[PDB]
């Protein structure tokens, strides 16, 4: 018969551990632009002469 | 075939008498708190000695 059995708590602590592999890497070097359009068109130039 | 028969107008008076009850008796004197807390743990001491 504890007189404090039932009474103590369960207390955590500040050490929450980053388990989850969220990378980015491809995508932080593209050299990103704000294209506010609807499509983006450009010219390819062949031969033929 | 009276001059003002038709073109008298209803006027309600001053006199609203609300007639349900609506009584808090008992909350009226509990000593409110707050809690913003999942639930209200305490202790209660038994015998055993």
């Amino acid at each position: 018969a504890k007189l404090n059995l039932a009474v103590l708590n369960n207390v955590f602590s500040e050490l929450l551990t980053q388990e989850i592999n969220r990378s980015a890497t491809f995508l932080g070097l593209l050299s990103k632009y704000p294209e506010r359009k609807s499509n983006i068109q450009w010219g390819v130039g062949m031969g033929g002469t």
